[PDB]
């Protein structure tokens, strides 16, 4: 059920991508300034400089389709959220907290731009806990409980 409140708001998001995942990496760069330098790529911009750059935009773009994949397999999803686990353990080495974080911001996104009312944000918060369960599973097969 928690899948499917998500999804009867996620219809804003999927409408554009580049914006929305800009808003949301932008607002994470903001609230959870220590999370920049996690991105590389992206460290030491400025935040003045976040809301209006193409490439943060074009990444927020990747992570929400890919939440999006998640979404609609609705709980069902191995072969999409492995992957995902093992690349951010291993090659992006992101400790698992930040991802409670991300989802928090996307929450907060999605009150404001896509009508998530209270009901839905305690569904997405249930929602990402599953896919965050699942990911800290396989952080600690690869040898990741930081
Ligand atoms: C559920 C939330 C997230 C999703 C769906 C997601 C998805 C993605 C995807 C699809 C990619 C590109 C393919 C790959 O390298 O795996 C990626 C790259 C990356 N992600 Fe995430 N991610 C999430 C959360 C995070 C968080 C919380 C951080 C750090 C705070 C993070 C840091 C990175 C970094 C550093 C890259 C590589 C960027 C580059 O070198 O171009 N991700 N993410």
């Amino acid at each position: 059920a928690d899948f499917d409140a998500v999804l009867k708001c996620w219809g804003p998001v999927e409408a554009d991508y580049t914006t929305i995942g800009g808003l949301v990496l932008t607002r994470l760069f903001k609230e959870h300034p220590e999370t920049q330098k996690l991105f590389p790529k992206f460290a030491g911009i400025a935040q003045a400089d976040i809301a209006g750059n193409a490439a943060v935009s074009a990444h927020g773009a990747t992570v929400l389709k890919k939440l999006g994949e998640l979404l609609k397999a609705k709980g069902s999803h191995a072969a999409i959220l492995k992957p995902l686990a093992n690349s951010h353990a291993t090659k992006h080495k992101i400790p698992i907290n930040n991802f409670k974080l991300i989802s928090e911001v996307l929450v907060k996104v999605m009150q404001e731009k896509a009508g998530l009312d209270a009901g839905g944000q305690t569904a997405l918060r249930n929602v990402m806990g599953i896919i965050i369960a699942d990911l800290e599973a396989n952080y600690k097969e690869l040898g990741f409980s930081g």
